[PDB]
């Protein structure tokens, strides 16, 4: 069966009270209706977004007392005879002075991009209050009047413009909603019916997600079979907002030609690349800021924050467990060392070359070092850091150069990938140290 809340309940004893939007709201309007930037369908996620921060306010407040707790819903109709989009929910509502002084502006905004008129009826939800008639049409006019037989929540209609029918079309609505709204925390219904949707696991604490659940998110988010090889739950507040999980998957990279960005559990860009540096391209998951809006200081502001992340992720991998480590660099080191070459400071050439492991002269056949490793056995006087690239080890290892160096305990790296010359090119120094090959 269907399960429906929206229907014409509310009447209107008296006359409406006029007011007059004030100057800069009016100015904002004027730029709403002359504007031919038409990113027009996503007044559906501002909305609803909306309605889910009045339910939560709701739901925190009744907890914090003893009480019962409502059946706590967001509702969607749409209505193709009358030209309306609707939506309504059980939420903390509004007071009649929040309707005349006041998110209640990007909820405003674009409902009016789509909207000939706008009709909302509000009821807060603190005992006594009484409901609320609001109307505009987008001049610089609104009328407010004490309405009955209104339910507790907000309810907004939007009477929808000539261009703009196609928002009172269950069909298009439905994927308006599935494509940014998924992952909204309360029940949603469109036209009575359940929306299907996800939980948004990014936004738990970390120690609360179970590997199944990371399990399943991830070969949702990657369209993959496999398991994530390890998993970066990063919540942060500051400096900036940030609520991610970043999984890098089993299998071996194809994925050499990425993570979605919502805000609030709305979506922003299904496929945002330049949200993590062009090397870290083969992480999958998802990224979810407070504080976004496009090249802008803030987007590249969060992508360095992400990097250092995920390259501080990886140095703690390969201290918990270094053979699992070692098969990462090994399936996943290109990258790595592509970023190296590519990047511009030479502060983030030298992050991303934490992350680089070799066999050294020093150490058994098989055995990795890290650079920060080898700079910790350097004897005094020797302030260089010495690697050979060869195809395997014993050819290093009887390199007549490398043989003179043994005499006087010079530890040499051992360095058998094709890309490790040009990669120790660019890195050129580490730590203060130049990188020289022992062989010209
Ligand atoms: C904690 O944050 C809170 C705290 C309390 C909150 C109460 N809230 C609402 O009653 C509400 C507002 C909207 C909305 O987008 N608009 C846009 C309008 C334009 C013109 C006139 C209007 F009445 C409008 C409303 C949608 C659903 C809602 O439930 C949201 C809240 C959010
Ligand atoms: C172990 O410590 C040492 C100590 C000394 C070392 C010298 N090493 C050399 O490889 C070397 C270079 C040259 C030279 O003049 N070159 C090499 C060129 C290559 C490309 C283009 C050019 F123009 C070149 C000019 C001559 C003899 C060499 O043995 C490694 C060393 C290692």
């Amino acid at each position: 069966p269907l399960h429906s809340i929206i229907s014409s309940t509310e009447s209107v004893q008296g006359s409406t009270s006029k007011h007059e939007f004030q100057a800069e709201t009016k100015k904002l309007l004027d730029i709403v209706a002359r504007s031919l930037y038409s990113e027009k369908e996503v007044f559906i996620r501002e909305l609803i977004s909306n309605a889910s921060d009045a339910l939560e306010k709701l739901r925190h407040k009744l907890v914090s007392d003893g009480q019962a707790l409502p059946e706590m819903e967001i509702h969607l109709q749409t209505n193709a005879e009358k030209g309306t989009i609707t939506i309504q929910d059980t939420g903390i509502g509004m007071t009649q002075e929040e309707l005349v002084s006041n998110q209640f502006g990007v909820g405003f905004y674009s409902a009016f991009m789509v909207a000939d008129r706008v009709e909302v009826y509000s009821r807060s939800a603190a005992p006594g209050s009484l409901g609320y008639q609001w109307l505009s049409d987008g001049s610089g006019v609104f009328e407010i009047a004490e309405a009955s037989g209104v339910r507790t929540g907000t309810k907004i209609i939007i009477h929808l413009k000539s261009d703009c029918k196609e928002f009172s079309s269950e069909a298009r609505v439905r994927d308006v909603v599935t494509k940014y709204s998924n992952f909204v925390s309360f029940p949603l219904y469109l036209n009575g019916r359940r929306m299907n949707t996800l939980q948004a696991i990014w936004m738990m604490d970390p120690k609360d997600v179970r590997e199944w659940q990371h399990e399943e998110f991830y070969r949702y988010v990657a369209q993959a079979h496999d398991k994530p090889r390890y998993t970066l739950h990063y919540k942060t507040d500051a400096p900036l907002n940030i609520r991610s999980i970043f999984y890098v998957p089993d299998m071996k990279p194809m994925f050499d030609v990425s993570v979605a960005l919502y805000s609030r559990k709305v979506l922003i860009q299904t496929k945002a690349t330049d949200i993590l540096p062009k090397w870290l391209r083969f992480i999958r998951g998802v990224v979810d800021s407070e504080d976004i809006p496009q090249e802008s200081a803030l987007i590249r502001k969060l992508r360095d924050v992400l990097q250092q992340r995920l390259i501080k992720f990886f140095i703690d991998q390969s201290k918990k467990d270094a053979e699992k480590y070692a098969k990462f660099f090994e399936d996943y080191g290109l990258f790595m060392r592509e970023g190296i070459v590519t990047a511009t400071e030479q502060e983030v050439k030298e992050d991303i070359a934490k992350l680089l492991r070799y066999e050294s002269s020093a150490l058994p056949s098989g055995q990795l070092t890290s650079l920060s490793e080898y700079a910790s056995r350097m004897r005094a006087g020797t302030r260089n850091i010495y690697y050979l690239c060869a195809p395997n080890r014993h050819l290093a290892e009887h390199s007549p150069y490398y043989e003179a160096m043994k005499k006087k305990d010079t530890e040499v790296l051992f360095c058998f990938e094709q890309f490790d010359e040009l990669t120790l090119l660019h890195l050129r120094e580490f730590d203060k140290k130049k990188l020289i090959s022992v062989e010209t």
